């Protein structure tokens, strides 16, 4: 085996913009995102789409003449990620590529391994209801232990928009981006510097909800807790008497993790509140 | 009647170009731009979107069920702009608009009046391959004269983005674009401009092709030339003589239309050489 696995935990609400997020900070040339029918390569082709990402779908309704162009798009660079089925897939027509992500692990190992053989190069699974155990089966009939990685930092994630949006923007000729000279001319004068915030959110797609990561929910922020003899009932009861909003508590490794609201601030004597 | 009609000169070639500009220049918040065929509806109603306008087309191969979700972003104004046939058009279920656009001209005025009457408002024909005479038999048809106006200028057309891009970013939540806040403030610090204008060409879609205005092909500008006992062959031969590169020349009113070369500078005695 030549290329690193990677298992990577992800809600199963918060996942297509977990593979955004992944897909800019690794910045592939080119990547394939299997899922496991052909309404879903559809469904999250056109999130990330949507998300700024140049992806299309790969499903079965496919005939031979438009199953190529896509092809074409693809290896050329025109396509950067492309959203498949295990069937879709199979052909003597299909590149190499640098990254493989498993959006809804394989149905079975042989699936995983024609999957991921795609690629040295990586493959990602994602995985989030607690599929943990489906995983620990993976590697036993796949017989490898993927490495746990974290999804990326919504830091680390904003940092690769701009670094992606930065090269982007050396691709101008000088000719067309002249012809707005003057009304960037117009901004720096008057130091509309709010104006170009705007202008980046709009390329940037602006903020992301807070979700749990217990729940792929949003309103929460997961946390990490820990505390002398600390149980759940303690643990609920300690943030109950600072008049707080508990969400989805489950147990932690050292602990238990629990979503509290975005804004919420969490001192509580003795207790040890971090997030996750 | 109560509303203006106009006739736009657009050359066959650069028309999808002109609607554009219009819409730009208009700003007009809902907008039904009439074609002859099926096809063409969504092959100019994808042209805008790839312009930068809120399109979508309207045909005949529409259920009634992928029919109503259009017409609610339509009205409601996500949709600021709807490209149809003249019989996917009728029916009690189509707005009031504030532009019509007549992209290939009524087959008869029956289906003008019908096209038309949806709007007081505004009514706009799009002619250039010398329809002139189809466009008079319009108005003798209709028994009306249709005001000739002028396209928009290049010029025109930029502010027109420019202020509508400027509405646009007004709409930014400050959590949105605070988001940006740092990536902006690095940018206006090291006075980085030419960095800014990439970023608006990236929006606002960059250069526009030089076009010949009498056969909406690239490479020429089109001209106004007037002279003593100026001839075609003339005209001609004195352009040639100053080793230019000329494209059609037609008959204008009160001397020639002469396409030259978008970078040729021309001076030659006695001729008086305006652009169009
Ligand atoms: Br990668
Ligand atoms: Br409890
Ligand atoms: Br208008
Ligand atoms: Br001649």
């Amino acid at each position: 085996v030549t290329y690193e696995e990677e298992a990577v935990p992800a809600p199963v609400r918060g996942r297509l913009e977990v593979l955004s997020d992944l897909l800019y900070v690794a910045s592939p040339d080119r990547a394939m995102v299997f899922t496991r029918t052909k309404a879903e390569t559809e469904e999250i082709a056109q999130g990330l789409l949507r998300l700024g990402h140049p992806a299309q779908a790969l499903h079965g309704d496919m005939s031979q003449g438009e199953r190529e162009r896509v092809m074409g798009a693809f290896r050329q660079g025109e396509v950067r990620v492309l959203v498949a089925t295990d069937v879709a897939a199979r052909g003597l027509d299909i590149p190499q590529v640098d990254l493989v992500v498993h959006y809804r692990m394989p149905d079975r190992a042989e699936a995983y391994q024609h999957r991921s053989g795609r690629t040295g190069g990586r493959v990602v699974l994602l995985y989030g209801p607690r599929e943990r155990r489906d995983v620990e089966a993976l590697e036993r009939a796949v017989g490898r232990r993927f490495k746990r990685v974290n999804p990326p930092t919504p830091e680390e994630v904003l940092e690769a928009k701009w670094r992606h949006l930065l090269a982007r923007l050396a691709r101008v000729p000088e000719k067309d981006y002249r012809l707005y000279q003057d009304f960037a001319g117009r901004l720096f004068a008057e130091g509309r510097v709010e104006v170009v915030a705007a202008l980046l959110a709009l390329l940037l797609g602006g903020a992301p909800a807070e979700r749990s990561l217990l729940t792929g929910e949003e309103g929460w922020r997961t946390y990490k807790a820990t505390g002398p003899r600390l149980s759940l009932p303690r643990l609920v009861a300690l943030l109950k008497g600072q008049g707080l909003e508990v969400g989805k508590v489950a147990e932690a490794e050292g602990g238990f993790y629990v979503d509290l609201r975005p804004e919420a601030r969490p001192e509580v004597a003795g207790l040890r509140l971090e997030p996750a």
